[PDB]
């Protein structure tokens, strides 16, 4: 290929994007890719006909010719894209890409005419796997920069009215505001329309989502934008004091709406899996921490303040919910910046508990005791500022990412197409600016100290380049080969700064916890590698959400929590030890996979029981604080302390406020709920917390304003969009519970808050009645809001009329306490009081009771049959001789099948090379599958299959013989079986009366269809690159990462997909046809 001594050595400039992914993100791209790759596999089949039989490859003037066809068309506008449009990126990228793709059918004409002459021919076999990949890569390239600009169109019309709501700022008269309408309105609807169009196209859904819920969020954003300028320009007048809560109202609006459009941007730029979404997650949970922390702060800093000693349940829990709260953030956390924060956990930890007990001596005013409290007010605020600090450092270092991210765009038409100018050069400039934020805000000596070197090489070059520019040589053979080797060391800085960010998050766990029950109840497998990592990280999390869960509660269920958290905790740090011994081998290590795979189990129902009180208890009252907020800031006349009583009521609401999000997360955290209705609970408490103060704003602004429509118009604009995250919130969190055990706690609040009614009249007070039906007017209206939900859900009428049946007797049952408890308001006249109180308020808990039977079993009774037949032992005497005329007689013969068996896992290990993470993707779905039989359930039976074929897959990568053949059948079958699974998992969903089951069924059901596409079309590449040529073998050790991920969820997705399948298999219609056989396997059923 050299074709001179002296200059073919330092020419390693075919170097612009020559190691790219294959991509199948677009319904389009996934539609042209499919059928390529589908007649390019027999090529990838024929050239190994000369291997097995080393035999004749037929004529392939048909077959490399409709290959041609294909991708002909596709070069004939692609060449007519390029001349026509000026489009600078395309210009310089969409060559390239084609140069490859008739590379590929040239050198497939080049090698056909080798064996149309002569059928054996090696020189061909030498170049069709490099011929025929080609055209793969090739059009993968060339449909994906056609692609990249249909985006860049977009993103383009998105930075615009990102750079408009800039001019928010500037906009002063209310004369220009509504001109302001007039020029933003028509860039929102095209950006909306652009984004719509786009997510239909849209492969990935878990994409689709965060495009359709963005843009939503914006939408809901105008009516406040328009809003809040409206009350900034109101107030330009003499008489308009508290001016700014509107200009900070309206400053939340642009920076909120743009962390949106920001946010939009870069999931469109999106091709495959995300890696930079768990970094936005956790700079959310951390802001969540510090909120519930800043909140109980004060609430427990007059503990310590204070001698007198109460150490048990009222603020000392005030300061341990910090400290789990903290802890929580600092798990977050990874490398050494966690453990000095865990570490101040654990001081401050027992620094209390030296009180506590000290408390109980009544050392409260002795002088070490003294100084010791003080210690600890000095700790929360270090810890607080130690975790504010982490936080904003998480935000700021995605930012910068985020930031680099969007300029590298045009850094590159800089540094290659030689002018630029000013407007060009700044780009760069730009992009080193982020690399050292990077270095500042990284706690390695040696992370950034490398970071500082990349950035002090790339300062010199790019000073030089810069210079040659100006100083004429902008065009010459050192203005070029110079900024060459730029556009080298700014990859590169993405490398150093990516790996920056890399090294800021943990072996992080599943959001929902039954997902991190898997992770850990999937340590029946006891040695493996990262399950050191994520299966103790599941646990580990699991446990500090039972300890947080803890620490505010009775004192009884405490430490009855804390009893299971440390004896789970104990059977798992166990293990920990014990596998790492040798391994944990089956003798001994089964001892605990009894005790503690049963307890981990318990620990559990006692988190959803606990959480089930702690909703039932603070959902119960959603509305009465910002109620109390409406009648406090209208102000029905005027006692200048309507200021100091605002603010109590103000006050009350952000208490309680702040308390539901607190709660939200623990349902979120805790409960029923898929990553979907948890996702969905955060987004909610992330927007309470966010909001809540806004509304505040603007219900000061009516308080200063007595007469105002303006200010009221705000008032009601935010407080209903706090209402409208509420109500939500309220939505997926009773979703995300059982609903039979919320009417279980909410009956019993019933209950023991109705005793507060009776024991107000034997105490006597007249508004703890009124307090004590605060409870029973709001508990009674929830259990018919949870009913009225379930009818909605449900399409069985036997269940749907049985309980808006139980709704009736109770809707109307708030008869004998509103209009009772109003009557004998202060009365003790004791016949006339407890003769309808007493009376009908007691059937009220008869009926909240039929309510709950309504949800029990309908169809199936309480007696069930116990068969004991005393078989006796009256011996049969069936003699057997053989009969005189005739002869040769007995029972039928036996044609060849079987008994019966059921294909268990070929488990390989023991000095194999295979793909650890694909098998061990592999035997999750066998586990799964394996509980069920396959005997009317070709869902299961599939289900086997696609797991024992992913096995095979396994051991057909790693090494690898001359079996692409195979790779291309295993991945072909793999394909065949998951439709399967489809079909049936669709029939299933179509027959099923739970509407969350159902949806829920069909969205992680219909992922099966493209990831197989997709696992078909990687599969017929690697196929091409398997032990081939030294420049191929850095691609196929990559190529494969993208294939394992790709395994990894079709695994996943079809395990999920096999176990709701079951759950929507019981739901099922009264005359139902469609019906598969779920029967757990036994001993006595194979
Ligand atoms: O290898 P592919 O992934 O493309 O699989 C295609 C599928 O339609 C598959 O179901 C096969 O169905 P088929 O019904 O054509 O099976 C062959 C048989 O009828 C006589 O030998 C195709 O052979 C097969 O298409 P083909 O006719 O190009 O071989």
């Amino acid at each position: 290929m050299g074709s001179s001594h002296h200059h073919h050595h330092h020419s390693s400039g075919l170097v612009p994007r020559g190691s790219h992914m294959p991509v199948f993100h677009t319904r389009t791209i996934e539609s042209i890719l499919e059928p390529v790759a589908q007649q390019i596999s027999h090529l990838v089949i024929m050239h190994e006909e000369g291997e097995v039989d080393g035999k004749a490859i037929p004529d392939l003037t048909a077959p490399v010719s409709a290959v041609q066809a294909a991708v002909s068309n596709l070069v004939r506008v692609g060449k007519e894209t390029v001349q026509t449009t000026e489009d600078q990126i395309l210009k310089r990228d969409m060559p390239p890409a084609f140069i490859k793709v008739e590379n590929a059918c040239t050198k497939l004409v080049r090698a056909a005419q080798m064996l149309q002459a002569d059928p054996y021919s090696v020189p061909a076999r030498d170049y069709l796997i490099d011929g025929s990949r080609g055209i793969l890569s090739g059009t993968s390239d060339l449909l994906l920069t056609f692609d990249e600009a249909e985006v860049r169109k977009i993103i383009r019309v998105c930075k615009g009215i990102l750079e408009y709501l800039t001019v928010a700022e500037v906009v002063e008269t209310m004369e220009d505001l509504v001109t302001y309408t007039k020029n933003l309105g028509p860039g929102m609807t095209k950006m909306a329309k652009m984004i719509d169009e786009r997510q239909q196209e849209l492969t990935h859904q878990e994409h689709r989502v965060m495009l359709v819920n963005s843009m939503n969020t914006v939408k809901e954003l105008l009516p406040v934008l328009i809003s809040a300028m409206k009350i900034f320009v109101t107030t330009k007048n003499t008489k308009s004091q508290g001016i700014e809560e509107a200009l900070k109202n309206r400053n939340f609006t642009v920076e909120k709406m743009s962390a949106e459009i920001n946010e939009i941007i870069r999931v469109l730029q999106l091709t495959s899996w995300d890696e930079d979404a768990w970094a936005s997650k956790d700079t959310e949970a951390m802001k969540r921490a510090l909120a519930l922390i800043d909140s109980k702060m004060n609430q427990a800093k007059g503990w310590l303040r204070d001698p007198n000693a109460p150490p048990g349940d009222a603020g000392e829990q005030a300061i341990r919910q910090i400290l789990d709260e903290a802890g929580k953030a600092g798990e977050l956390c990874a490398g050494k910046e966690r453990r000095e924060i865990l570490g101040t956990c654990k001081t401050l930890g027992q620094m209390t508990d030296q009180l506590a007990d000290l408390r109980a001596r009544g050392q409260g005013a002795t002088p070490m005791a003294m100084q010791k409290a003080q210690q600890v007010s000095q700790g929360l605020d270090l810890l607080t500022a130690k975790v504010e600090n982490a936080a904003r450092k998480l935000e700021a270092m995605t930012n910068s990412k985020q930031a680099i991210a969007k300029k590298i765009d045009a850094a590159q038409n800089w540094l290659a197409d030689p002018n630029g100018g000013s407007e060009g050069e700044e780009h760069i400039r730009g992009i080193m600016s982020e690399a050292r934020k990077v270095a500042e805000l990284c706690e390695e000596p040696k992370e950034r100290d490398d970071i500082l070197r990349s950035l002090g090489e790339i300062s010199a070059l790019t000073a030089k380049l810069s210079d040659l520019r100006r100083h004429g040589k902008g065009d010459s053979p050192e203005a070029r080969a110079l900024a060459k080797q730029i556009a080298t060391s700014l990859q590169n800085l993405q490398s150093k700064t990516n790996r920056a960010v890399a090294n800021t998050r943990p072996v992080k766990a599943a959001v929902h916890l039954e997902g991190k029950i898997e992770q850990a109840q999937r340590w029946i497998d006891n040695p493996t590698v990262d399950d050191r990592g994520v299966g103790q990280a599941a646990i580990r999390g699991l446990v500090a959400e039972g300890r947080r869960l803890a620490n505010v509660m009775m004192g009884p269920y405490r430490q009855d929590l804390l009893a299971k958290c440390d004896r789970v905790d104990q059977l798992a740090a166990q293990l920990a030890d014990l596998a790492a011994r040798g391994e944990g081998e089956s003798p001994q290590a089964r001892a605990i996979a009894a005790q503690l795979q049963d307890s981990l189990k318990d620990l559990k129902a006692r988190m959803q029981e606990a959480m089930t009180q702690e909703v039932s208890d603070v959902f119960s009252d959603t509305t009465t604080p910002i109620k109390l907020l409406a009648v406090a800031a209208t102000a029905p006349s005027d006692t200048p302390n309507r200021e100091e009583v605002f603010e109590e009521r103000a006050a009350n609401f952000e208490n309680h406020a702040a308390r539901l999000g607190a709660t939200a997360e623990k349902a979120a955290a805790v409960g029923t709920a898929n990553k979907t209705t948890v996702e969905g609970i955060q987004a909610t408490v992330k927007s309470a917390r966010e909001l809540t103060p806004q509304v505040v704003s603007a219900a000061r602004i009516l308080l200063r304003n007595p007469g105002n429509q303006a200010a009221y118009e705000h008032f009601e604009t935010m407080k209903n969009q706090w209402i409208d995250n509420v109500e939500k919130m309220t939505g997926l969190v009773d979703e995300a519970i059982d609903t039979k055990s919320l009417l279980d706690a909410s009956e019993e609040a019933i209950k023991k808050d109705l005793d507060k009614c009776k024991v107000a009249m034997a105490n006597m007070q007249p508004q703890m009645l009124v307090a004590g039906a605060t409870s029973i007017a709001r508990r009674a209206n929830r259990i018919l809001l949870v009913a009225k939900r379930e009818v909605e859900n449900s399409e069985d009428p036997k269940f749907r009329e049985a309980v808006k049946a139980a709704s009736d007797e109770l809707s109307k049952t708030i008869s004998p306490m509103v209009m009772d408890a109003k009557a004998v308001a202060g009365n003790i006249s004791d016949p006339g009081l407890q003769k309808s109180f007493l009376d009908s308020g007691y059937r009220i808990l008869g009926a909240v009771a039929k309510v709950r039977e309504a949800f029990q079993p309908q169809e199936p009774d309480f007696p069930p049959p116990p068969p004991d037949l005393e078989h006796l032992h009256l011996t049969d005497e069936l003699a057997p001789p053989k009969p005189p005329l005739p002869e040769g007689e007995v029972p039928p013969p036996r044609p060849p099948p079987p008994e019966e068996k059921d294909e268990e896992f070929p488990e390989q290990k023991a000095g194999e090379a295979i793909n650890q993470p694909m098998m061990m993707a592999a035997r999750q779905l066998h586990d799964e599958a394996r509980k069920w039989s396959s005997k009317g359930n070709d869902i299961i039976a599939a289900a086997k299959r696609m797991a024992l074929l992913m096995a095979e897959m396994s051991r057909l990568v790693r090494g690898g013989s001359g079996n692409k053949r195979a790779l291309i059948q295993c991945a072909k079958d793999i394909a065949k079986a998951s439709d399967e699974v489809t079909r049936l998992a669709k029939e299933v969903a179509k027959q099923c009366t739970d509407k969350r089951i159902r949806t829920n069924l069909l969205q992680v059901c219909e992922r099966i269809p493209t990831i197989s596409t997709q696992l078909k079309i990687l599969s017929t590449v690697k196929a091409t690159m398997l032990g081939r040529t030294n420049i191929s073998d850095e691609e196929s050790e990559q190529a494969t990462e993208m294939l394992v991920h790709n395994a990894q969820n079709l695994m996943q997705s079809v395990k999920e997909t096999v176990r709701e399948a079951e759950a929507a298999s019981i739901k099922i219609r009264t005359d139902a046809g469609f019906t598969l056989r779920w029967v757990r396997k036994t001993p006595w059923y194979q």
